[PDB]
């Protein structure tokens, strides 16, 4: 299946490589780069899983209550012949009634945009109406893989949703 | 199919985003500094063996430099960095070529899936999946001119990896 392969690849090709190094990057930010007066950035990568497969590039566009704070210090690694392949991640403030309710590392699972694009291109042999079932299968496969990887599971949170306040969706997970 | 999805995702999620900007990065590198050839040379090992160091696979493939990085806001990641590496290709102690080179990382997903019981993917099906990944990628690129002329697909089964790359480089 398409979504089955995409979830395994998202784990093998990305999550497996960044999640064991994420805690140290967040700790480094909180100790040396975070504004001295501010609350600590929460641990864990918060992964946005829009079931409609809509993956925008700017988060403040999806919700003005999601405001860009800072980039986490970059991770580098030699990867498949790419010397010092760079992994960059962004920190966001979550506003509730004009005030800071949370601070976290946040991004969309980019393979969901592949499902969106495939549903549009005739050559992909992927019907438009197959998108939702494939997005749910991508999320379920990712949950199943993470359940067998505790250093990856405890370093991330899966935020699956169907449309709305995206910041309230993230805050509900953060407050747990 | 697993490989069909991987090839579409490798194109949508990566190649489509770096290949229209690649020529300008190579030109910028060549003008500061014998020229690095155009096009991203994509290694497609059908055995799905994806090592992290290229000089390990072949000592005639020597790291020269990193191309200037590309940055873009991508899915909530501000200034998502795309870094690529330049390699010298040696032949009988002489530099015979210079190119931007890397492995197609989804091939390592096929390798890992054939290793993990929970993936439900057999080692006996891996070669057919690696070939399908390569064929799907070729078909996609045939419909994306700006991506097709900015890359070269190097599919092989094991050996001299530098001679494999040089054979493709000498066709232009
Ligand atoms: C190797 O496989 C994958 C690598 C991978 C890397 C990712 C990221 O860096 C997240 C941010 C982003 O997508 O820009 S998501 C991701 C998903 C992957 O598997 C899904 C199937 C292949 O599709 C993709 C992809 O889909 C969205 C994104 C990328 S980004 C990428 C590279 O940057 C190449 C070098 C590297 O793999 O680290 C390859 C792929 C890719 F093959």
């Amino acid at each position: 299946s398409v979504a089955h392969g995409l979830a395994w690849s998202y784990y093998i090709g990305y999550l497996r490589l960044i999640l064991p190094e994420l805690q140290a990057r967040i700790r480094t930010y909180n100790q040396h780069y975070n504004n001295l007066l501010r609350g600590a950035v929460s641990q864990r990568l918060y992964i946005l899983l829009p079931l409609d497969c809509g993956v925008p590039d700017n988060l403040s566009m999806a919700d003005p209550n999601i405001r860009f704070l800072d980039k986490l210090p970059q991770q580098t690694a030699d990867r498949a012949g790419i010397k010092d392949r760079v992994y960059s991640n962004s920190i966001y403030e979550l506003l509730e009634n004009g005030q800071r309710a949370g601070t976290c590392v946040l991004e969309y699972a980019t393979p969901l945009q592949t499902l969106f694009a495939m549903s549009q291109y005739s050559q992909a042999g992927f019907s438009r109406e197959d998108r939702l079932e494939q997005a749910k299968l991508f999320c379920q496969t990712l949950e199943d893989i993470l359940a067998d990887a505790p250093e990856s599971q405890n370093n991330c949170r899966l935020i699956a949703y169907q449309e709305f306040s995206l910041s309230q969706e993230v805050l509900r997970h953060l407050r747990q």
